[PDB]
């Protein structure tokens, strides 16, 4: 099966889902980096301006809704979410799997009203779900009905106009179609996450960054390619960047000459083009133009690490593979 994803400024991808009897849509991130399954509940205060703009779960209105009522909390990188357990049907690309998911009751304006999509669909393994609840793509496997026991990501640059797909999810195989030559593994390091072991990045004639190796999370459901504060600010200050809220900028007119970015992963060159990690929109001086590449400290026993997200799967398609546990790259096409 596939998902269709909308692209909202190369910065959101999102798919949809159907949830309840009748099916309740919602917009949802697919996120490899968490496990737990959440959208926003109508038992959500309306003080949570948030909740006043997104979809939501209407448990009254479902014949097929199961209770269960424990409460949980998901935290994630950029902002936290807090509510309660319910269990129901939910339709993936015409793939329809019972799924205890969560109902989300208190969701912060920031940074939830910069959200064009509702919630969320974690693609991680169980080890990862909080409330040992079982992840949806288990459950989908369990069915037996996936030709393989994989799933791959797809993420077209944004396009202005909407004819062209924004991005592609394909649950039990890959679309040949959206890649070219042929696809290089690397064996998961941790057991039950999506993160395998990094040789090294470099930052054009020297590979000033991650010697010795670290770590790297390849995260779906992240916008930008991270790194750890001491990492990005070393990065950072070799492309001559300025930190102003929590992300980087560059003059414009000096974003098409920036270096490339390479990240050594199962002895391959994995290598960004400024014009991959910069959003040109202009090439004044007089205007900044930011980067997608920001600091982010994940805690243990995950972190520290690097993470890939949108702006390095945009370049390679990515192939999840939990019965052989590893990643496979490809060029996208
Ligand atoms: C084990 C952990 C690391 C896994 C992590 O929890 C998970 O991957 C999901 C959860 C989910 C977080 C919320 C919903 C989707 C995914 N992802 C994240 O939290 C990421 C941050 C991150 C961690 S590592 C990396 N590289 N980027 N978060 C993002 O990329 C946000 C998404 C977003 C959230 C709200 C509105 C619009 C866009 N965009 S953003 O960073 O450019 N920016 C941030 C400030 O607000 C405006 C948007």
């Amino acid at each position: 099966s596939s998902v269709i994803l909308t692209n909202y400024m190369d910065t959101q991808y999102y798919g949809e889902i159907g949830i309840g009897t009748p099916p309740q849509t919602f917009k949802v991130v697919f996120d490899t980096g968490s496990s737990n399954v959440w959208v926003p509940s109508s038992k959500c205060s309306r003080l949570y301006t948030a909740c006043v703009y997104h979809k939501l779960f209407d448990a009254s209105d479902s014949s097929s809704y199961k209770h269960n009522g424990t409460e949980l909390t998901l935290r994630y990188s950029t902002g936290t979410v807090s509510g309660f357990l319910s269990q129901d049907i939910i339709t993936v690309g015409g793939i329809t799997v019972t799924q205890m998911f969560g109902e989300v009751t208190e969701m912060p304006a920031l940074p939830f009203m910069l959200a064009e999509f509702d919630g969320v669909v974690g693609m991680g393994f169980i080890e990862q779900a909080i409330g040992r609840v079982t992840p949806i793509f288990d459950n989908i496997i369990s069915q037996g009905v996936l030709k393989e026991d994989v799933f791959s990501f797809y993420y077209n640059r944004d396009s202005e106009n909407s004819q062209s797909l924004g991005g592609q999810i394909v649950l039990g195989g890959s679309d040949p179609q959206h890649y070219e030559g042929n696809f290089h593994y690397i064996n998961l390091i941790k057991t039950g996450v999506w993160q395998i072991q990094m040789k090294g990045v470099s930052v054009g004639s020297s590979t000033l960054l991650c010697e010795d190796g670290c770590l790297a999370l390849v995260d779906t459901g992240a916008s930008y390619i991270s790194g750890s504060t001491s990492s990005i600010e070393k990065l950072m200050e070799a492309l001559g960047a300025k930190k102003r809220l929590f992300d980087y900028v560059v003059k414009c007119n000096e974003g098409p000459t920036l270096p490339d970015i390479s990240f050594h992963l199962g002895g391959k060159e994995y290598t960004l083009t400024s014009a991959d990690y910069v959003f040109q929109e202009s090439y004044s001086s007089k205007k900044l133009c930011t980067l997608a590449i920001h600091a982010m400290d994940i805690p243990p026993p995950t972190g520290p690490t690097w993470a890939l997200g949108a702006t390095f799967i945009r370049k390679f398609y990515t192939e999840f593979d939990r019965r052989n546990n590893r990643i496979g790259f490809a060029l996208a096409r």
